[PDB]
């Protein structure tokens, strides 16, 4: 008896309005390792940031266009870096072990 299930049933890991304090805290409190989300960089040079939790260790990454239009993530130098046209490609690729990621991108929370 009753039918109540609204739409907009999405977490959305992309927030240009969260900040590292509440982003890293979102991962640490909600918790389930392989936790990731893409936040606003605090100015820097017009970049994006990716905060990832794994076993009491939050590593926060930057994600820069650079000086063209392509979104590169610096995991390491010797590691072959990939430039993405969308944040979706970023999340999908780094969901796989690369060499540099603390655990790879398992789930937002």
């Amino acid at each position: 008896m009753g039918h109540h299930h609204h739409h907009h049933s999405h977490m959305s890991w992309y927030h240009r309005d969260l900040s590292r304090a509440a982003a890293e805290e979102l991962l640490a409190r909600a918790g389930r390792d392989g936790s990731f989300l893409v936040r606003d960089s605090e100015s820097v040079a017009g970049a994006f940031a990716l905060c990832v939790l794994y076993q009491k260790h939050v590593h926060t990454y930057r994600i820069l266009p650079d000086g063209e239009d392509f979104l590169a993530v610096q995991t390491s130098q010797g590691v072959p870096v990939r430039r993405f046209q969308t944040l979706g490609e970023l999340i999908g690729l780094y969901a796989q072990p690369n060499q540099g990621l603390v655990c790879a991108l398992l789930l937002p929370v």
